[PDB]
């Protein structure tokens, strides 16, 4: 939680919103951790229903993805092939312990 600036920001949300955003964040991280060699899990379309309605408008949500290693592009958030999976897991854990 507080050990992460983005998670600390995410914590500044009501319970239901925090749980909803954090669940999706954990799903994105877990998909990559489950299959780190599948490019499908390394791209999140900004216009995606879940992303646009549960993360984009929530304080700290997208920032957590950036701390995980995602980078923002014109239409997608991308987790580079060079991005550290250890860092991804670190932020994943910091989010999980706050649910």
């Amino acid at each position: 939680g507080s050990a992460s600036p983005a998670v600390a920001e995410l914590c500044q949300n009501t319970p239901e919103t925090f749980l909803e955003a954090s669940k999706l964040l954990l799903t994105y991280a877990d998909n990559i951790l489950r299959n780190p060699n599948d490019e499908k899990y390394r791209s999140i379309r900004i216009g995606n229903t879940a992303f646009s309605t549960r993360l984009l408008p929530v304080r700290g949500a997208v920032e957590c993805l950036f701390e995980m290693g995602f980078e923002e592009g014109e239409t997608h958030l991308i987790f580079p092939k060079k991005a550290s999976v250890e860092q991804l897991q670190k932020i994943r854990d910091l989010i999980a312990i706050e649910r």
